[PDB]
């Protein structure tokens, strides 16, 4: 786009080219899909040409990727101290189609393998990396991982190499595994998670900043998914969050749980909807958070 | 008034109330029309009469009739219990229950209540505690404090040996208990309609009310069951949250009652009910009024 009278850094040759190579792919495919990598904000890659867009399907949320990755990197005692960055990240979370991206770039050249970045002993960095794929998938926009993320490999990616599959015989690498293959699951299965807008988007509380815990909804039409996190390695106990439905909830997933190399701290599957107010909601659950763990919770159909 | 109005008796009644009040600034007139004729306890420089008072004989009938009848009928006789307080606030009100409604065959307050002696009882005990809840001032005339079952007769003396009986001993220990709580709480003083407040009115089938008298600070609620049958889980809403106290309980075995009661340490729920944001759960006691009051 850029190049470092007319006095121009934007090379407009390339941003023809671009709009152009984008308009002639779905005229010729029409469900072809288009993505770029920009990191700078030039606003509008993910729109279409018409509207003076780049004309891509999907743009890369490299914003997210960072400000995730530098807020998970920081130890949950000073989390309290960043709760911004975890937060702030929606605000453009929608200016895009976007997909939540974790690449190669990411874990090469002394950048250390994603496990690598997450803080603490063994069971912490495991709890992590399992929150952070709960977040990830549970945040807004499409999803991207690169090879041996899914289990949680120690090294960094080597071109000369193959993965250390000899990492699936260890349990906690195992757990981050299906909880990755269990995330997918619930996504191919619950449309709440398929629309990325601001409609499918809705916050229940972000001002825990002591405790470091976020509560937002994932909604489209009807159903809807909760979704409550802990960043600390500390269990919370009668966590109200408040909700829009009364009634029985369901824990559709958590984090913490065995099957995960997790403590196993959780709600039994049930919860009663308690119909007293909480975050200026009619209901409320009053929930168990697990030690750096995601809990899914679904009312019950 | 009339004769079509009198206004030699107008202009009469206007300075006689104007007169009064000049030479005794503190004297009280108080005034029984059975009209409904406008502004009697109004100043004359505002067209009123120039009365202090008036007799709410309009409240006595409807209550009168509406306790005349069984509970099981005044499911369909609601609304001539609720919608006294229409007309409640029309004038400086004293609510009055006079001689002339227990002599010519009118029956004794006693004798006009229904079914068996306790619930003649029970309803006398219910009927003064709204009497003693709804806006006004308060009148009673001799004898209804014991619940005396024979019209008033004049060429006798009142039936003293009554007094020995547990029912009738009961009512006169309620409306003492009853004056108690009117002269220590203000929020009885005041019967402007700013001090009523409704907390529910619908409930049409349990023949139930509930309503909250105001002063400021203070509060007080007044839950009445209409009916022979003790509610349980019966939720009302309240303003405030915290302790409850039950100040009064009409069916207390010391006034002759069964004794079903929530006996102070009520505690608010915050789930919203009646439009309110915290409610009681308590036991509506048969024909009986419970009063209420946050803990402080």
């Amino acid at each position: 786009l850029y190049r470092d009278i007319f006095g121009g850094r934007e090379n407009l040759e390339a941003i023809d080219f671009i709009k152009k190579f984008n308009e002639t792919v779905y005229l010729h495919f029409p469900e072809a899909i288009t993505i770029a990598e920009e990191s700078t904000a030039w606003p509008g890659v993910s729109a279409p040409t018409y509207n003076n867009g780049l004309g891509f399907l999907y743009k890369w949320n490299m914003g997210w990727m960072h400000d995730t990755l530098d807020y998970m990197r920081r130890d949950p005692v000073h989390r309290k101290y960043h709760h911004d960055t975890l937060t702030f990240s929606l605000w453009y979370a929608f200016s895009e189609h976007y997909i939540l991206p974790l690449s190669h770039d990411e874990v090469v050249h002394g950048k250390g393998s994603l496990w690598t970045k997450m803080p603490g002993d063994d069971w912490q960095k495991a709890a992590n990396l399992r929150l952070l794929y709960g977040h990830m998938w549970g945040h807004p926009g499409k999803k991207l991982l690169f090879m041996g993320g899914e289990f949680g490999q120690h090294h960094e990616w080597n071109h000369d190499t193959q993965l250390e599959w000899h990492l699936l015989d260890q349990p906690y690498h195992r757990g981050i595994q299906a909880w990755v293959r269990d995330l997918n699951h619930l996504y191919r299965t619950h449309p709440a998670l398929w629309h990325d807008g601001p409609e499918g988007f809705e916050w229940i509380d972000f001002n825990d900043r002591d405790q470091s815990v976020i509560c937002y909804l994932r909604k489209h039409t009807d159903r809807l998914l909760l979704f409550v996190l802990n960043f600390t390695p500390v269990p919370r106990e009668h966590y109200r969050v408040g909700v829009p439905i009364g009634g029985p909830w369901r824990e559709v997933l958590n984090s913490d749980a065995v099957a995960y190399g997790g403590s196993g701290m959780g709600n039994f599957g049930r919860v009663e909807a308690v119909p007293e107010s909480w975050h200026g909601r009619p209901f409320h659950l009053e929930l168990t958070l697990p030690p750096l763990a995601i809990l899914i919770l679904e009312p019950e159909s």
